[PDB]
């Protein structure tokens, strides 16, 4: 791997919207990143808590799998887990931003439930 792989990896897994956006753009052109041999696989929100209202969290689950799979392969999952879990929560709250009134509250409550599940069983 290239010697700046750790920096790149860190840049795609911060909690901010610009880090989420940098990752989406790279996910869209995986081929430009082949030299880095990242694991791009994802099972979306499989094995997550129930989502009766259908809030669309698949993109957030995807970036969360990217942080877990790639930090485990780098041998530094324990030291970075909690950031990846928090970035997951921030991605989900950015989804909930498009709902208002009670729906926002319901979205936020499902997002917290997802966050807590990875925080505890991750
Ligand atoms: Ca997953």
């Amino acid at each position: 791997a290239p010697a700046d792989k750790p920096q790149v990896l860190a840049s795609f897994t911060q909690t901010s919207a610009s880090s989420q956006n940098a990752w989406l753009a790279a996910n869209r052109n995986q081929s430009a990143w082949a030299a880095y041999e990242f694991d791009w696989s994802t099972d979306l929100c499989t094995q997550a808590p129930d989502n009766p209202f259908g809030f669309p969290f698949n993109t957030a689950c995807a970036r969360h799998d990217f942080g877990y799979r790639n930090y485990k392969a780098a041998g530094s999952f324990d030291a970075n887990k909690s950031r990846i879990d928090s970035a997951f929560y921030e991605d989900m709250k950015r989804v909930c931003t498009g709902y208002t009134g009670e729906k926002n509250t319901a979205c936020n409550s499902t997002a917290w439930t997802y966050y807590q599940a990875v925080k505890i069983f991750g």
